[PDB]
């Protein structure tokens, strides 16, 4: 690893993801290979989120990836803000197809015709379906592994309800699960808020989101989305149910949709990584503890003690690997598993082995702890938990010191250009948000809105005006440069 | 269910997969929706197979779905066979791309360029990667859900080895796992064999496969394949490693690939499905036991009735018997009886007021329909024994139908006659591609194709035996018959 994070973040990020064996590059621009080390992190996210939504009654399924040309021309609002982001398949080999079919940028147009057929009575509600699949979102920006990719893995849940009350409560419930994925699994603090009318999901009623901050570049990034679609989609696809008491009365269902992608892994890398490579939170680390024989007569004695620790950690269900390979130097193994971000390195040397003790090296801080043999299960469990909270507390210390309030325009400008995100009084108008992005690049890149936070840092002053100095302010809005 | 299995099988198949809430149709032909009832079966197959390949050192990953045209044409024999069924992306919205890119029909040409970068030394081998993903093969033949789809889910494992012995060993290991999936999980007997030169994976060395038989249609179907690719792909993508003992020497890696698709669910539906609907083998049954309260006057005693269903729901979970208590008060019990019958739940547990007073209940088997009156005492043990008896009964019934419609034929006179009986035949075959085309041509005057060259044939081919054509010597018994 040659590049430094605080200097050239782009070169550092490329070396960290590749030398840790997370990502390989593909011949198709914007497409990246998810190697096992990174795929296991997605599986840890998948295992947590799947078990949580099944408590809410959500069931897993799989819908086709192709969208017909007629189905996309259904909702006029959903097709406009998505057509340039859709790749079309027009031929099979040397034979043109009947009609050009589209690769899914999202599965609203695929599932909701089926929802209309499944929903006829009030007993058929609520429908709660989820799928883990890939999605092709063609775009024109600069692709980045995990962060901005033309193909990415995600889950997308789509729920239909008989009332808007229950639909509104699922939006926040799923958004809170997304917050737990970032805060409790990846040790990343997020800000929960609402998207502005300019950046909300097209055709939906409102979009909620979680925003994470990357202090290495001073830019924020959207971590997830939970949309309330209202009856907009159910009216165009005719998702209607019969009234359970009023004979013959039919009502359009209230729908939601929510997604979480593999950019979680990229935000984990950007926030926690250092100049020695990746840093994995123990909650999602494929290997939490790596056992390395040091000082490698009684050679079989040292190897069997490594196997004793390996099985003792498996009994308390700690993900452990014993690198017993004789082809590489111990110092080589030290650097190999540090680049890969293993939270704890367990070193067993001949002297320590005969003393019934070992050395545990913390990946986050580099601290070396000498631990006795009998305390291996309890101590290593305590260090792993201490690593998880340390990563979260240090990440939140960056968020608290890089998100502040500004009530005028150029103080919002002055704080922004120092690598921060700012909450400002905003009128919420779309034409005003265009001027903000143009002025932020005028007086780099132009700052766009991130979210209208639920719990802002400060409450709005009575009668406070927007930063544009032309319309009254509706709410504090978190602005800043974004990926 | 409208149609019946013995009559219009295609109509029966559509009814059973939709009324069981497995498949919903899409407005694009060949593409189908995997509803949660069908997806749970795929998840059960995934959990078994994934754990088995982890023991062999295989690791999960995910490669991109797009293929460049330069990488696709790196192996000429491989691209020549998949070319007509490759879906090509040619436009981004309303703008035509300068160079079109392809949707993967398979991931050999996607992964092996990455294998070349990862393999430099002998320590880099073996590589054993697997991915659970979707794939697109645009077959213009009349599609059918699960059996013949344009897009389907599968797993594909790709392994590279330093030697041929270990590579050849993995081929038979993965093949036996595919056999376990059909026989142990889905209760479907299969025949292990090698595909002919005409039907093997183009570009590979040899293809092993498992062939199942559908007695309702008399046709056989390929249930999965495990290919030995040899060095044909490593030579084209330059997957080379330095010799561990000879300085400067490099050798090409020996590669394998193996895939199992959602066709498994279709075969399970075709083999075990009856006129009452789907029939799930208890090994992959999302719900093995469904509790339905039946007998609805006294609201005070009905309160203890739902408590009895929850009582059975709780203690059945102690032995981890997947049990669901259908306690919905917005549907008739008779509606729930036929609803869970269509879905194929192996056992229906009916709770009645009189049965509660007599300290008894009634268990209904899905495969046989035998309504058996059991007691509260042996509720956990006998429902466990009935589940295992259902799995064996389904497998025995499908094995007897296979052992009945798979016979040996030493003459085209016998081969075409027993082919009209809705059967499959093992005949002495020379293995020539031109002869396999002649066999397919003369059996339509509905043409029969080659299925597999069985490892354990019905009879042994002794020297002096000629092929069914008569122009060349026969080298092995080959299972023929009409296929999907
Ligand atoms: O694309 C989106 O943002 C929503 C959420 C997942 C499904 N559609
Ligand atoms: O398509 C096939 O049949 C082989 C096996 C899985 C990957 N490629
Ligand atoms: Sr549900
Ligand atoms: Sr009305
Ligand atoms: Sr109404
Ligand atoms: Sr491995
Ligand atoms: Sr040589
Ligand atoms: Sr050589
Ligand atoms: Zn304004
Ligand atoms: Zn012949």
């Amino acid at each position: 690893l040659e590049a430094k994070k605080e200097e050239n973040l782009a070169d550092w990020y490329s070396q960290v993801i590749t030398k840790s064996e997370m990502i390989e590059y593909h011949d198709i621009s914007g497409c990246y290979i998810l190697r096992p080390w990174a795929y296991a992190i997605w599986e840890a996210i998948k295992d947590f989120f799947d078990a949580e939504i099944k408590k809410l009654g959500v069931e897993n399924c799989y819908f086709p990836m192709f969208v017909s040309q007629s189905a996309l021309e259904k909702e006029k609002t959903h097709v406009a803000d998505f057509a340039p982001e859709v790749a079309w398949v027009t031929r099979s080999g040397k034979t043109e197809l009947a009609e050009p079919i589209a690769i899914r940028p999202t599965s609203e147009t695929v599932m909701y015709p089926a929802y209309a057929k499944w929903v006829q009575s009030h007993r058929d509600l609520p429908i709660k379906l989820n799928q883990w699949c890939n999605v092709v979102r063609w775009e024109f920006k600069h692709p980045q592994p995990f962060l901005r990719t033309r193909e990415f893995l995600w889950q997308e849940g789509h729920s239909a309800f008989a009332t808007m009350e229950e639909a509104a409560e699922e939006v926040l419930q799923i958004l809170d699960l997304y917050a737990q994925v970032y805060e409790e699994l990846l040790a990343i603090p997020v800000v929960k808020g609402r998207k502005t009318e300019k950046e909300k999901f097209a055709g939906g009623d409102y979009t909620t989101t979680i925003e994470a901050f990357i202090s290495a570049s001073g830019r924020a990034i959207q971590g997830g989305t939970s949309h309330h679609l209202g009856q907009n989609f159910s009216k165009m696809f005719e998702i209607v149910f019969e009234d359970p008491k009023i004979p013959g009365e039919k009502q359009f269902a209230y729908q939601n949709s929510w997604g979480l992608t593999t950019r979680t892994i990229g935000v984990m890398t950007m926030v926690h990584g250092d100049n020695m490579g990746l840093v994995l939170p123990p909650r999602v680390a494929c290997v939490q503890v790596v056992i390395i024989p040091c000082g490698i007569e009684d050679k079989e004695a040292l190897i069997a003690k490594c196997n004793d620790y390996r099985r003792r950690l498996l009994s308390v269900n700690i993900r452990v690997r014993a690198d017993l390979r004789d082809n590489y130097s111990p110092g080589w193994k030290f650097n190999h598993w540090e680049l890969k971000g293993v939270p704890i390195r367990l070193e067993v040397g001949p002297r320590d082995m005969k003393s019934c003790q070992f050395v545990a090296v913390r990946r986050d801080t580099g601290e070396k702890l000498t631990v006795a043999e009998n305390e291996a299960e309890t101590k290593l469990q305590a260090i792993l938990e201490d690593i998880q909270v340390t990563l979260f507390t240090r990440a939140s210390e960056d968020l608290k010191t890089h998100m502040v309030v500004a009530n005028t325009m150029e103080d919002f400008q002055k704080i922004l250009d120092s690598g921060k995100i700012v909450q400002i009084p905003f009128c919420g108008e779309i034409d005003c948000e265009d001027w903000i992005k143009k002025t932020t690049a005028r007086d780099s890149m132009g700052a766009k809105s991130l979210c209208i936070p639920f719990k802002p840092l400060c409450e709005l002053q009575p009668g406070a005006k927007c930063v544009c100095g032309k319309n009254p302010a509706k709410y504090y809005t978190l602005f800043g440069r974004s990926y």
